């Protein structure tokens, strides 16, 4: 019967509780017991709290009337507060080191996927402080998880007078006995048992969340590592910028901080990256995830040489012009990668930091055409049969969900083997037609990459692959270089084209380069092993680009 929970911030979804510093302060100060919670709740309904968490003054107002609070009831109980006494600073302090409670945060994630409609429900304050933005910060963490969230100085109501409630049940659209509703204070929990709620009294999160189990017949404990945040296509910023006439490029938009500039491989899209997105934001940076050129939104234009290394690291040079951007790091994968390092080779001044997934550094050779270097690995005949136009986009276009699903396969799961595809006559040939969901990839998603590749289909994609000669000539001006600017190379174990041995070399050119390696992860890196990528991309930006 349960289909919808709600969750009190501090002290159940965020800890430890701010209103817990009132007891750490007297405790530490000696100051007789209850003395600062009595000066917090003086006046009940009448008083300056009351006033705060209603919204009829700020946090900054209440501050002087919290003190003066502090002294009547130092001054009826015959003590003395301390000559730095600061509301502000032990305020200051208490809300910098409250935190999101993860494993509450992880139970409410998984009520709502089991379809719960979720809230958050608060007594809370406008917060004017010179230090504001450390919780605006936690709000927009915590929001976005819920499908509501109801602030007491927001709508002039407070716990636990019973118009909140009632508002409460009319937002969510459902009667008291569907609703579980977990508190930390006894008094605000009791109005909603009245009205007919399930209520948890929440003191240790281990024994709420062992009843929020029992009453609502879901595991939330003990449970299988999440993936991390991804996104919902129709919720993100998206940009389009003009780098020329006739083309267009397109990217998402998420995040404040140093720009970071995503740039996908074949045959992708911005969406590739759907689970660094979120993380690099809240790990403190602008990320932009483009469309590359001949992808999704971006413009697709037919011809060969608008796909060649110079002409779109140009393209990329001015996308940065037109944003005011003076550098971006960039990371990249596949084609991406590859793209990257010849962004750090030939406009090192725009490049921020430079790092790349799978795709390995290897200068180019001035005594053998690429064509001869293509033809002397087995694994890269794939490239050969994607030479001739029109052959490989008539086989990746015939039927799109079957190309993608084919293609976005975790090493255990392959139907496609990069080598003999010429003689077999195509890619798919040994191929089903209608292939297993890889454990990866939700049918969902995979209808995005559809979609997205219904518009200009593979011709632009495939054209990346069709410049071999002119990106060596253009590559071999670079030949005296080396990378200097900073650098990460991140291997995974199963990219059987794209081998972590192929990178061994690379400090012989990049010689500050640092390193990353993903074991059991295949070419889809990004979403093969993204919890993985992500520590590795945060850890290297946080030492490295800022
Ligand atoms: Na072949």
């Amino acid at each position: 019967t349960l289909r919808a929970a709600v969750f009190d911030l501090d002290g159940v979804l965020a800890l430890p509780a701010v209103f817990g510093v009132l007891g750490r302060t007297e405790e530490a100060l000696a100051l007789p017991r209850g003395l600062l919670n009595d000066a917090f709740q003086k006046g009940g309904p009448e008083g300056a709290t009351t006033r705060l968490m209603k919204g009829e003054i700020t946090l900054s107002q209440w501050i002087p009337l919290m003190e003066e609070n502090c002294r009547k009831c130092s001054e009826t109980a015959k003590v003395c507060l301390p000559k730095n006494f600061s509301i502000k600073e032990i305020f200051d302090k208490a809300i910098s080191a409250r935190k999101i409670n993860r494993p509450m945060l992880q139970a409410a994630l998984m009520l709502r996927k089991k379809g719960f409609t979720t809230a958050i429900l608060t007594n809370t304050w406008l917060d004017d402080r010179a230090e504001r933005d450390g919780l605006a910060q936690l709000m927009c963490e915590l929001k976005m998880h819920f499908d509501f969230l109801i602030e007491s100085c927001q709508v002039g109501m407070v716990k636990p007078e019973p118009q909140i409630y009632k508002f409460l049940l009319d937002t969510l659209k459902a009667s008291p006995s569907e609703v579980v509703f977990l508190d930390d204070i006894g008094a605000n929990l009791k109005p909603a048992r009245d009205l007919g709620m399930v209520t948890i009294l929440v003191q240790d999160t281990d024994t709420a969340l062992k009843e929020l189990e029992k009453v609502t017949g879901i595991q939330l404990l003990n449970t299988p590592a999440p993936l991390p945040t991804s996104c919902n296509p129709s919720d993100m910023s998206h940009g389009y910028v003009t780098v020329k006439p006739r083309v267009r490029l397109h990217f998402v938009e998420l995040g404040s901080g140093p720009a970071v500039c995503l740039c996908h491989g074949f045959p992708e899209s911005w969406y590739s990256w759907r689970y660094q997105i979120p993380a690099l934001a809240q790990a403190g940076y602008r990320v932009l995830a483009m469309d590359m050129k001949g992808y999704g939104e971006s413009s697709a234009p037919p011809e060969i040489e608008e796909y060649c290394m110079e002409v779109l690291c140009k393209e990329m040079v001015t996308f940065l012009d037109k944003l005011g951007l003076s550098q971006a790091v960039f990371i990249g994968h596949d084609w991406g990668g590859m793209l990257v390092w010849y962004m750090a080779l030939f406009y090192p001044e725009r490049v921020r930091a430079v790092a790349s997934l799978n795709t390995p550094f290897i200068p180019a050779n001035p005594n053998m055409s690429p064509l001869e270097s293509i033809k002397a690995n087995p694994v890269f005949d794939y490239q050969l049969y994607f030479q001739e136009p029109g052959v490989a986009e008539a086989e990746l276009e015939q039927n799109l969900s079957r190309t993608f699903k084919s293609l976005f396969r975790a090493s255990d799961e392959s139907v496609l083997s990069m080598h003999k595809v010429c003689e077999a006559g195509g890619l798919f040939v040994n191929s089903p037609e209608e292939p297993s969901l890889s454990r990866m990839v939700t049918e969902e998603e995979i209808q995005f990459y559809v979609q997205q590749f219904k518009k200009s289909g593979f011709r632009g994609p495939l054209n990346w692959y069709r410049n071999m000669e002119r990106n060596w000539k253009w590559a071999c001006k670079s030949l005296g270089r080396k990378i200097l600017i900073p650098a990460l190379m991140v291997t995974a174990e199963k990219d059987f084209v794209l081998v972590p041995q192929m990178s061994q070399h690379m400090e012989d050119w990049i010689p500050h380069l640092k390193r990353g390696h993903i074991e059991d992860c295949g070419h889809w890196t990004q979403m093969d092993k993204p919890t993985e990528v992500n520590q590795i991309l945060i850890k290297w930006l946080d030492s490295d680009a800022r």
